[PDB]
């Protein structure tokens, strides 16, 4: 349970979708963070990984503004005190707005994986994650929009799933948050994209796992982080 607060692109920090304030207000500042409305910090799980939920958190509708990076430059995502029980991987997309994020139909966004981490350590079962790195990095974590991206308007979805439940079909827990991106600069790399609804399903190696047996790999769901890059 947790939620992005915050994110620094490149270098200048962005207040993020305070969903434990902003749902409450009269009147909510403008936000690169996407609104939603899991005020209980909670997760989408296998039962909603075909629904739109999926793609930036439970309802979620669109950030009014964007902030501006120079491809390759780093956005550091910065976190709630995430809980050590909830062990898994953090993954990171980018998919074009083809036009303003402001305005893009969420449920037409091809993500591709700019981002991912999973299994560090299987040293003491469950063993050391991304999501313990993050929490070890005072609760934040860094990506890089790659250098050879084409400029545009982009959601980078963020995410960690938590596996501490993961034994169980529908039992690993999604916490997708979207911010908006205006990259400048850059290449022409225009990588494959996935719908938000087309990214996990409930059967696959990366969620339906036991992280408590000592895993001799572990297979961070979603689709291929493209290699060109
Ligand atoms: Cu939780």
């Amino acid at each position: 349970h947790g939620f992005v607060s915050g994110a620094v692109v490149d270098g200048k920090y962005y207040t993020g979708y305070l969903v434990n304030q902003y749902p409450y207000m009269s009147s909510p500042p403008e936000s690169i963070g996407w609104s939603e409305t899991a005020t209980d910090l909670g997760f989408v799980d296998g039962s909603g990984y075909s629904s739109g939920d999926i793609i930036c958190h439970k309802s979620a509708k669109n950030g009014a503004i964007s902030a501006e990076i120079k491809a390759g430059g780093k956005v550091e995502f910065q976190w709630t005190e995430w809980p050590e029980s909830h062990h898994g991987p953090v993954i990171t997309y980018m998919a074009n707005c083809n036009g303003d994020c402001a305005s893009v139909d969420k449920t037409s966004l091809e993500f591709f994986k700019i981002d991912e981490s999973g299994l560090i350590s299987d040293s003491n079962v469950p063993g050391t994650w991304a999501s313990d790195n993050l929490i070890a990095n005072n609760n934040s974590w860094t990506v890089t929009v790659p250098s050879s991206i084409a400029a545009g308007n982009y959601v980078m979805r963020h995410e960690i799933i938590a596996l501490h439940s993961a034994g169980n079909q529908n039992g690993a827990q999604n916490y997708p948050q979207c911010i908006n991106l205006k990259v400048t600069g850059g290449g022409s790399d225009k990588p494959a994209g996935t719908l938000g609804t087309a990214l996990y399903k409930n059967t696959d190696a990366g969620i339906l796992v036991n992280i408590y047996q000592s895993l001799s790999s572990y297979d961070i769901p979603g689709p291929a982080l493209y290699s060109g890059h």
